[PDB]
């Protein structure tokens, strides 16, 4: 469905992934990829996921929202070096197109009244297959962890790629805990601890650290989608 | 108190940490450091921990058991390049002196009948302060996770450094869960997942993934201590 135009070498400053339709026409993975690849009336409801960080990698790849067509490149520190996480991420990681965590909207106290992180909504894909930088895959939402990253509400939605062998068997948080041991706590503990070496901070999680159910996590995506639509 | 003799350059193949008494006499952190710094009858019971990997680092530093005085150096790949873990370890990590997880000794059915890892018993220290490579600190044992790494039983004993502010307040897993949220699951999930990028394997845990209580973890250390001592025995 979407074409990856890869340039440079993956570990260097010239690396960049650009997206185009199969017509050849360039398009933004954030603006012009539909959030619902088969409409809002599909059941099970599928969301598009733009993969930024592949499973088993450590480079902080992200869509460059300032640039035309929002290409994916590695984040830079102010020292101008390519930025990496202190630990390898064990799952495909990215964001939902056409979503925005509006900082102007305050959460209840289940999330310590934290505010939107200001970025496209983050999603963790738990499938076995390694997905490439700039990949776009339809996913089924399974749940969501409400991370609090320095006073900011930073949702991590959990999803499973359509076509993964266990897709039809995973429909809720309990199914993941049952058929994929360590995935839910591994993701929670990864994002709780990953900024200890860089910032000496241990993050918190709202809703008593629980993974909110799939239906509630779908509503989180909807709200971020409308915040995005309201932005335009 | 033991003296650290640091040699080579950090992060390079020549880096090496050796231990000596305050006499200057060199000694092996595995062979010549007592497991019980105040004897087995000390209350609270203290075990000595040889710190190999400091909190918030990822180089795979380990005691080199083949070398004289068993110095701590960075592990090597078959390529001969320096080996690092794929992820940063968020806690001080090392081993108990005079312990050996004797293989050939079969585990119960709670550990999938897995055998010993063949190495000195591993310990995770959960205190806040970063400890140096080659540091020797007395710790109080709080619990143990029974990680299974490819048919090998690889215990991760959890302990707290004497002198850490929460020392007197931490005596078992339940205290850690109460006063240090995320420490026990953070350690379990770290060792469950850390070899996925290198080996494409997700580790398992015996005893239904539970953190065994402090008393059970004390017995884990004792048994490994006896395995080591048996290697030294006559007749
Ligand atoms: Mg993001
Ligand atoms: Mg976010
Ligand atoms: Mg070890
Ligand atoms: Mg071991």
């Amino acid at each position: 469905v979407y074409r990856r135009l890869v340039s440079g070498t993956e570990g260097e400053k010239d690396f960049r992934v650009l997206l185009s339709k199969k017509s050849g026409e360039r398009l933004s993975p954030w603006h012009d990829i539909p959030l619902f690849p088969n409409g809002r009336d599909a059941r099970p409801l599928l969301f598009n996921m733009v993969v930024e960080i592949p499973k088993n990698t450590r480079r902080k790849m992200e869509m460059q929202l300032r640039l035309p067509f929002t290409p994916i490149m590695q984040d830079l520190k102010k020292d101008g070096s390519l930025r990496e996480y202190a630990s390898t991420l064990y799952w495909n990681y990215g964001a939902f197109p056409q979503t925005w965590e509006d900082p102007r909207e305050p959460g209840g106290r289940e999330v310590f009244h934290a505010r939107g992180d200001g970025d496209p909504l983050d999603v963790v894909e738990i499938g076995s297959e390694v997905l490439p930088v700039g990949g776009v895959v339809p996913v089924k939402v399974l749940g969501a962890l409400a991370m609090i990253d320095g006073g900011e509400l930073d949702w991590k939605v959990l999803a499973i790629r359509e076509g993964d062998p266990l897709f039809s068997q995973l429909n809720s948080v309990a199914d993941v805990e049952r058929l994929c041991r360590g995935v839910v706590p591994g993701i929670r503990e990864w994002f709780r601890w990953y900024k200890l070496p860089t910032d000496n901070v241990v993050n918190q999680f709202g809703h008593d650290e629980a993974a909110l159910p799939a239906a509630d996590a779908e509503r989180v995506v909807y709200r971020a989608h409308e915040h995005y639509l309201r932005l335009l």
